[PDB]
């Protein structure tokens, strides 16, 4: 499932923010939902200096065209821990056929990049 930990971003409001985070996200990512709420579902709030920049090209083009691709992204706890993240985007369609959401699923992969 990879529901262990997620967001929900609004894919029809521009930066994509999130509408939901679960518990396990919160924990994480170090931030309270309070802190992660209206945040881009793009997570570039936990971008920094070792994130790999063509990475995050790469994920601003998925949101951008509504794609579902999946990457490995070094990413910073609040703490400003580095991690390496799997990161999944899916979008979600309404019953009409709109991208109305995107679920946006995290695992930590630091033990095995």
């Amino acid at each position: 499932s990879h529901m262990t930990n997620f967001v929900l971003g609004n894919a029809q409001i521009v930066d994509w923010p999130i509408v939901y985070s679960n518990d396990g996200f919160c924990k994480l990512s170090g931030y309270h939902r309070a802190e992660v709420m209206q945040k881009s579902s793009a997570c570039s709030f936990m971008y920094g200096e070792l994130t790999d920049k063509d990475t995050v090209e790469k994920v601003r083009q998925t949101f951008e065209n509504y794609e579902m691709n999946s990457f490995e992204i070094l990413m910073y706890k609040k703490n400003r821990t580095p991690v390496w993240f799997f990161v999944k985007i899916a979008p979600i369609r309404n019953e009409q056929d709109k991208v109305v959401l995107f679920l946006c699923t995290f695992s930590d992969i630091t033990a095995f990049k």
